[PDB]
């Protein structure tokens, strides 16, 4: 069974995994520990990015916003670049998502109209659960001690649904926030090399800074299907400095796809 494999994964790997699925077709679902809380990450992103998107149409994206030396966090390859320079909406989204550029997505919060737009936004789609408290880097500082910056796997996917997959984004951001899912240059170690040959997966991919905190959330698309599997994979380990292996979430996502 799914369960028993994914127990033995966890003592083969050491590891906590939380995993939740969503067939949005058949409305079948696949849970484990989907109720316990984990830190999200840079899968955040993927939300921020949605919100923007809903409240901003495709050709008003060439909004310009000017970038300041310190408005740079850590791990910003993008954004580093631009310091005393104007970027685009467009160029921010496609920062964030494709490279996971950490000044992007605080500018795209920032554009959203900050931390308290966002809870309201996530109030609105009865997401109860998922906490965000702070901007980058420091929503990364996991403890298990805190809810802060956490969601569980069954929250955490069910707004995905809501705000993408099944949202109101209209055609030309929905098209664009999958394609940079599907294309991004941080996710060929996770979901992405779980799934069997015929599925394309959309995906966006986390790390925290401690407890080896290791995510990636996704849009899988069955060859033929048009409606995703919504696909939310949280894991951590129980020392603060413990290093992450990405395979736990391949193999994770490789068990879950059985169940489809």
């Amino acid at each position: 069974s799914n369960a028993k494999e994914l127990n033995d994964l966890e003592k083969k790997y050491n590891a906590h995994i939380g995993v939740y699925a969503l067939n949005t077709k058949s409305g079948k679902e696949v849970k484990f520990n989907s109720d316990k809380r984990f830190a999200y990450a840079s899968t955040s992103k993927a939300i921020n990015s949605a919100i923007l998107l809903e409240q901003v149409p495709y050709n008003k994206l060439n909004k310009k916003v000017h970038i300041n030396k310190d408005d740079i966090v850590a791990y910003s390859p993008i954004l580093e670049k631009y310091v005393g320079k104007d970027i685009t909406l467009k160029e921010l989204i496609e920062a964030s998502m494709t490279y996971s550029d950490n000044t992007a997505n605080n500018k795209i919060i920032k554009e959203i109209g900050g931390i308290k737009k966002v809870k309201q936004r996530l109030k609105e789609l009865g997401d109860k659960v998922t906490n965000p408290v702070r901007y980058e880097i420091e929503l990364n500082y996991y403890s298990p001690k805190s809810k802060k910056d956490t969601s569980t796997p069954a929250a955490f996917g069910k707004t995905l649904n809501k705000l993408i997959a099944n949202g109101k984004l209209s055609k030309k951001n929905k098209n664009f926030l999958l394609d940079l899912m599907f294309n991004n240059k941080n996710g060929d170690t996770l979901i992405k090399d779980g799934v069997p040959k015929d599925y394309k997966v959309a995906d966006k991919s986390g790390q925290a800074i401690t407890y080896a905190s290791r995510n990636d959330v996704a849009f899988v698309y069955p060859k033929g299907q048009s409606e995703p599997i919504v696909l939310v994979i949280f894991t951590n380990k129980d020392n603060k400095s413990d290093k992450p292996n990405d395979k736990l979430i391949s193999e994770t996502a490789k068990s879950v796809m059985k169940e489809f």
